[PDB]
């Protein structure tokens, strides 16, 4: 299996699934390092965010727990096909990159907060993360190149 992935057993279903402890990805199906990667993301900030403010709300007052619920809801919608990533990032990301549909452009190791970096470099092109926690808040990331 590729870096970060593990196989596990779901008790309720009786079927194996896979999860990546670097990206927090999880899925029933079995999955399958460059200078630079390209990612879009969706950030939901909370009150312990480093800068608890965005283009959406001058003061962010939601708890970390609440921002986790919001992220979990976004994930559910992307995974069902109800909404697609770029679209929810444009409308709802607490990052100024919302206006680029969440695109951050290409970057190398050194540039982004380490948890965000590791997740991005653990994803393959086209793959999506689970909740990834930084000092900025909680993200979903989609690696595009
Ligand atoms: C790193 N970056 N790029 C953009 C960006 C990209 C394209 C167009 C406009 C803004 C915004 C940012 C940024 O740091 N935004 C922060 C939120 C944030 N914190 C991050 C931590 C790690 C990775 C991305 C992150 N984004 C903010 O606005 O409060």
């Amino acid at each position: 299996l590729p870096p970060g992935w593990e196989k596990a057993m779901s008790r309720s279903s009786g079927r194996v699934y896979y999860f990546n402890h670097i990206t927090n990805a999880s899925q029933w199906e079995r999955p399958s390092e460059p200078a630079r990667v390209r990612c879009s993301h969706l950030l939901v900030k909370h009150s312990q965010s480093r800068r608890p403010s965005s283009w959406r709300q001058e003061k962010i007052t939601r708890t970390k727990e609440e921002a986790l619920e919001l992220i979990n809801g976004y994930i559910q919608k992307i995974k069902s096909g109800e909404e697609d990533f770029e679209s929810l990032a444009s409308q709802f990301s607490d990052c100024s990159s919302a206006k680029a549909r969440g695109d951050l452009g290409a970057f190398s190791r050194g540039q982004m907060q380490k948890p965000f970096e590791d997740a991005s470099f653990a994803l393959r092109t086209g793959e999506m993360s689970g909740p990834v926690f930084t000092d900025s808040g909680i993200h979903i990331i989609l690696r595009t190149e």
